[PDB]
C-alpha cells in the first residue's frame, strides 16, 4: 500500500530512514518500445464482449507485454495506461469510450523487461 | 509530503483515467551491492560534529553526488552507502546515523538514478 511514511531500520548498527517524499519521472516508466511483466487483480467492471488478451477465471492473471503489439482498442488503451506506471505500482483504472460506457479494472507494474 | 499513491492521471481527451492505490518495491528495485548512483543531499546534516564526509556538510544546496558503491573511505560515508542502498529511485528519506556514543546523525538524501 503506502509508501511514502515508511520507516526501516537496522538497529543492530544504528541506521534508520523514513519516506517523505517520492517524484518519478518518464525515465522510471516504461517506454512507447518497452516489454513489461503485469498483473490484472480481479474481473474487469463493464468490459462487456469488447475483446482482450488481458481483461477477462482466477486471480490473480499474470501477462507479459510487448509495446506495439496489440490489436484491440482496449488492448491498445491498456498499453497506454501501463506507460503511465512505475514497477510497484497498483492502480485502478479506467477506459471511457464515446457512447460513455466506462471499463473499470486493476493492474500491477511488475517489471520493465 | 511527496505521496505517490492517491495521485491521479488523466487523458480527459481519450477517456483514460487511473488512480494509484498501493506502492510494493523489492529488492529488485534498490541500488545493489555493486551499483553505482546519483543522489541528492538536501540541506546540511545535523549533529555531523567533525566527522569526515565527501558527500555531508552553510554552502548551497541542494547538493548533487555520484557515488560508486564500495569507494567510501570514512565511517560516515560508508554508512550513507548502506542507506542510500534501502532507497528506489526518485525518494527523498530523512536518513540517521546513530553511534555506540548514543547520539544521532541526520540528513535528507534524495535516490536520483541507478546509473
Amino acid at each position: 500500500d503506502w509508501y511514502v511514511g515508511t520507516e526501516w531500520e537496522d538497529k543492530n548498527r544504528g541506521l534508520a530512514k523514513k519516506v517523505i517524499g517520492l517524484q518519478f519521472t518518464e525515465m522510471d516508466k516504461p517506454t512507447i518500445i518497452s516489454t513489461v511483466e503485469f498483473s490484472v487483480n480481479k474481473k474487469a467492471t463493464n468490459l462487456g464482449g469488447r475483446p482482450s488478451k488481458y481483461l477477462v477465471a482466477t486471480y490473480p492473471q499474470k501477462h507479459s507485454l510487448e509495446m506495439g503489439t496489440s490489436l484491440t482498442a482496449v488492448d491498445c488503451y491498456l498499453e497506454l495506461l501501463l506507460q503511465q506506471f512505475v514497477p510497484g505500482e497498483t492502480a485502478a483504472c479506467s477506459i471511457t469510450t464515446k457512447t460513455g460506457e466506462r471499463i473499470e479494472f486493476e493492474l500491477k507494474l511488475e517489471k520493465i523487461v
